[PDB]
């Protein structure tokens, strides 16, 4: 027998994730970095590991796209939603979707890729919104000026209550 | 911090369903009768129960469709999928789907209505697949030559309890 | 690591068998009666019980055909490779498939239905050759000679060890 | 007399054919790049691995694309790169590379050495690992050479089934 | 004169748990979820109903301790005793405590954590041990068997003698 | 006046055992098989019923240990005595040990550890030797080259009935 | 010969802990990342070596407990009195036992379980009540914000006056 | 005429051993080379020799147990104890037994049966506990992420003061 799992969280530490697409706002390789950050971000307190994958199904799917993309939550154009993930589940859970109207930046400028990039990640691995205003996992986006990015306690805690500490 | 809370278990004993459009491949009759065995299946190892409404929304909302169905989980023609349930909850949660891509009967030929139904509503209660070849609750379909296996009413009875 | 574990056991003992098309060699009665006691055979000395299906999907699939049909395990034409089936599992496990470009019968002539399906059976059910030259499992087909069929000790204890005796 | 109990060989000499060649790379790359990819497995048991040059041997090694005689096309550049089948009669133990692929000695496109030693470990019994680090991860990566040494758990797998070497 | 009274039978039906610590040894869904079951084994056959409280006092206070841990019952390391709970009654009575020096879990390893615990949820309600080798009350601990677990006539008897039947 | 308790009998026929430590003659799987083997020769003939455990406490502990090993019923060494086990009831009773001074084998070879074990699981259900010079329960170990012995049959059958 | 030490002190460097139980206010990793940094406190400041023990007995027991738990110090519910320690030395010595009638938090709300246990792990080491307030050995519990914890000075000098610096 | 040695220690440098039976954890052939890596961390520094026995008595007699084992010094379920070794001598001398409660690795795991043997191996040899804690022979187990296995220093020189280095 089996009921079904207790809370939204993957049942593997082996994720795989693939870049569907581009955005025109920043380089290829600005972009697999940002992404490769933002999955390190959690990879680091986590026995979570992350592998890339350049075709086919993976875990976790990362798509630009706008308005109509292929779900139900259309993006609106440029400011308002920015992106959204899927909670952890088979076909579309753990998918991230970027609204390509919005100007992805690598900097201060538009919105910084690598920011809502983690954020969306910790949705894909089982946080909701937090209501700790320094939080990654609060609701709004916040830019605090470039520096080492070190996950604040709140998301630390949230995401080791499902996958335990890192080794 | 916060996770999502999940629903495991309908937090209610009084369950509903409704039958929102039917097969070609069987009568109206043939459908009902395969649905509510079914239920019965379960609710005979439970103390959960299970009321059809024709009108409006119910707990379990059952269908049937091809392909592209209007909940971006598509099934794939003949064969493959036969059909999808949602886990307990608000919505879509209870609901089935049933490819209609197959041909669905009250026996042995294509796929049996009844068998992948009593599946799927064990799906829409808490349950998820098991290991057990001959668990109902297995993910692969066989058709034996019903009594509901041990497994399963394990399963089923570990959320709900014996009932009676 | 994994390795694949096997299944050299049908799991369950109540086990169904569909005749998907026949022969043109004998009458479908004849086909029936010698498919039939090729499973009494088995079930007689286990407690393994068959039952026939007529449209669906069962767990012992038989049918005829030629050359390639449908496996990649291609058949030969007129003598040779006789038939072949797969050991117990999913799907494809449990199939027993006849070489048309054989003349089938219930007799000396030809080559004997009932008795190399008896032989496929086996396979069917988690049994390999034997090197008794005298055994049902032999990969040389003789007609003897009896003319009441008695299993062979041999396949008696072979498969009573995977499943258990009679009753 | 019943089925085997693993997927296994029932015998330590295995012989193999490269029964064509992919235009990547020149014969000798190849042979030096299969053969490297069977000594990964010999190296660590008592199997002994046999060049055939033609006939039937037990595993047969062949270039296609798209369609190319089993129930499992390739798809063009990209994606599935190559699969064996288990061991077994006919077409067990075969191992299939998808020549839309570009193989190669080095770092770019696919390393047919590391493919064909992945490959191999499912012709001898093994299926995906779930270590990242080992051989039989499901998923390509090639860490840069570097002497090959084979990773713990792919010396445990099989030794798990064919024992240690003398 | 004057007895103590009672009559180590609960004189009301309803009553509160609260889980006061918890072991290392399983997560608190794992450790929630066993104590979960094995009141439900009680509820079912009884009209007995269990509320958990997350403060206070309640009427069955569960704690994990090793060593003297506050009733002058000390507990004596790995095995011998698993865990006691007090006859139903005020303040210590109907308290159930678990040796944490045994390893606890949700199956065979150690001592099943579910399984011990209610066996002493049985002296919590006013059971005290049976002579019946396969009772849950029996006071050995033995781990069959048997997945599913239904509980043995002897425990449904016993406990419907004080409650009678749900 | 006491007495002590009875050992006819395991008061429920759903019994469970666990192989605690494996012997170096034979692999996991040919030991695993030996015992399953062993443990089907009685329960085909009874409604006795066995249950492998890979943790915990099981009815019938099953382990390979040599010279002194924990009960004060030390082994020999090479040949003599080859294994035993207890008398059904709680803690040692039901386990079996053998002898890992023996070499054990799935063949005539050393000792047949099916054969070996099928016997000793006979006195973890409550038997103790015959007379009979072809029963299994015979004290003396025979080779001969399986369908359990009549004398055996009725022997676990006198104790469980016949299923 | 020996006379006893002149102050209650380790006679070692080398001190185990255990966490005995757990509190249900946190997750395991909280917990132990709490008392992990707690005894890096003193650690950082001193040759003092703390080494976690998962069972058997270690020089510094942890427990959480509830009003009578084992000692002559039996708790009092929600607030007043929230942990004790016992200075070193056999047995019950070292011993910190935690008031789990208290909400144990990894933040600012409750009681912060890090802050407590450093207080406590004082104690366990061989360290009085300071008169500083600045000193985290001050009795009163004060929380000043979650920072980078930097030991005052006046805890600094009271275990180096015990154990000396380390390295 | 002769005096008992000054510290226990083998008055030979040819030491053997035989395993006795084997743990369900591993493969037979994962035991082996586990026992045999162990005795090679001692042999690398050492002039010390080790050959292993199939049957019969050997010098150091290893085997798997679970509580009562034939000494003084039964174990006591799943953690806690993990194995025991005697000194060097006659009889039971030398001798190193596991505890088959706990669940035995060739990895992170639960317990890594190389990394316990060859701290029982020094044991066995004549070593006991160090004060050291980045020592083999230091009393509590440590798993220090997987890496080529190079003897701490503090274990080569308690070696060998007893037997005097490799030639
Ligand atoms: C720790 N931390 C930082 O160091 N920095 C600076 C920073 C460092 C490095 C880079 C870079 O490598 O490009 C950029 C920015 C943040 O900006 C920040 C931001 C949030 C948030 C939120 C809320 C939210 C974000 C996104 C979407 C929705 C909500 C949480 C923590 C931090
Ligand atoms: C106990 N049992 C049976 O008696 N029969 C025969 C049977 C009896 C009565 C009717 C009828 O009233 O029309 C039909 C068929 C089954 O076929 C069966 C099948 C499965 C399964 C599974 C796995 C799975 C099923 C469906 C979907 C996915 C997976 C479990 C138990 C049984
Ligand atoms: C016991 N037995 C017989 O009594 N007879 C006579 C016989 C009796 C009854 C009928 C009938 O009812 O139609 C036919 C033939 C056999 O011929 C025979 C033959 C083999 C074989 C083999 C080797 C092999 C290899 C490959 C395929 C099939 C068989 C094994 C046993 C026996
Ligand atoms: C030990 N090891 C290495 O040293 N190197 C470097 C290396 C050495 C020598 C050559 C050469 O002679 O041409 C090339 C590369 C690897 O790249 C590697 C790679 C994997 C894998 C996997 C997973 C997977 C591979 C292939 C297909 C699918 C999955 C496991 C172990 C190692
Ligand atoms: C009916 N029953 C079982 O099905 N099983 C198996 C079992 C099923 C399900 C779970 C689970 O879901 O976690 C665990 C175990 C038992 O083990 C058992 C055990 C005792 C006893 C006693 C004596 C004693 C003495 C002291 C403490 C505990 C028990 C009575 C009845 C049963
Ligand atoms: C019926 N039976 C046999 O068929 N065979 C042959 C045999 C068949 C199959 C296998 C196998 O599957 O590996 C092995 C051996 C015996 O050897 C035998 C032996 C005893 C005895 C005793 C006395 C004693 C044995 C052990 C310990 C103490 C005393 C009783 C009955 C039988
Ligand atoms: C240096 N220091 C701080 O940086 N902070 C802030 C702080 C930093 C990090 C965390 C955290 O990681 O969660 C929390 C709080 C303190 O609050 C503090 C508090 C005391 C005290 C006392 C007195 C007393 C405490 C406890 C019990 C009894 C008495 C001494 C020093 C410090
Ligand atoms: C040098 N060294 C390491 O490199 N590694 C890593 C390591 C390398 C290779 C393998 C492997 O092949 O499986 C495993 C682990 C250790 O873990 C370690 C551990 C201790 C200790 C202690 C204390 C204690 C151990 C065992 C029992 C009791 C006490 C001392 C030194 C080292
Ligand atoms: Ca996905
Ligand atoms: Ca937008
Ligand atoms: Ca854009
Ligand atoms: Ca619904
Ligand atoms: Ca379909
Ligand atoms: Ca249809
Ligand atoms: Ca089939
Ligand atoms: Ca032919
Ligand atoms: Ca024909
Ligand atoms: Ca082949
Ligand atoms: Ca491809
Ligand atoms: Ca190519
Ligand atoms: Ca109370
Ligand atoms: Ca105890
Ligand atoms: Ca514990
Ligand atoms: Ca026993
Ligand atoms: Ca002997
Ligand atoms: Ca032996
Ligand atoms: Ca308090
Ligand atoms: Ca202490
Ligand atoms: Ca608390
Ligand atoms: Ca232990
Ligand atoms: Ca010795
Ligand atoms: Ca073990
Ligand atoms: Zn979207
Ligand atoms: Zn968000
Ligand atoms: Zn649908
Ligand atoms: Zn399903
Ligand atoms: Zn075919
Ligand atoms: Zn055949
Ligand atoms: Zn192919
Ligand atoms: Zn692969
Ligand atoms: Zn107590
Ligand atoms: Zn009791
Ligand atoms: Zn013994
Ligand atoms: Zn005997
Ligand atoms: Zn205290
Ligand atoms: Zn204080
Ligand atoms: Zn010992
Ligand atoms: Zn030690």
């Amino acid at each position: 027998y089996n009921v079904f799992p207790r809370t939204l969280k993957w049942s593997k530490m082996n994720l795989t994730y693939r870049i569907v697409n581009y955005t025109p706002d920043m380089t290829h390789s600005e972009v697999e970095k940002a992404f490769k950050k933002a999955f390190k971000v959690w990879s680091d307190v986590t026995p979570l590991n992350f592998t890339r994958l350049h075709d086919g199904i993976a875990d976790i799917m990362i798509s630009f796209g706008i308005k109509e993309h292929g779900d139900f939550y259309p993006f609106d154009g440029p400011s308002g939603l920015l992106a959204h993930a899927f909670p952890p589940g088979p076909n579309y859970g753990g998918d991230a979707h970027f609204d390509d109207d919005e100007t992805w930046t690598s900097s201060s400028k538009g919105y910084n890729l690598f920011l809502v990039a983690a954020h969306e990640f910790g949705h894909s691995l089982g946080l909701d919104h937090s209501k700790d205003p320094g939080a990654l996992m609060f609701p709004i986006y916040t830019y605090t000026g470039k520096s080492h990015f070190m996950l604040p306690d709140d998301d630390v805690q949230g995401i080791q209550s499902l996958y335990g500490p890192g080794d």
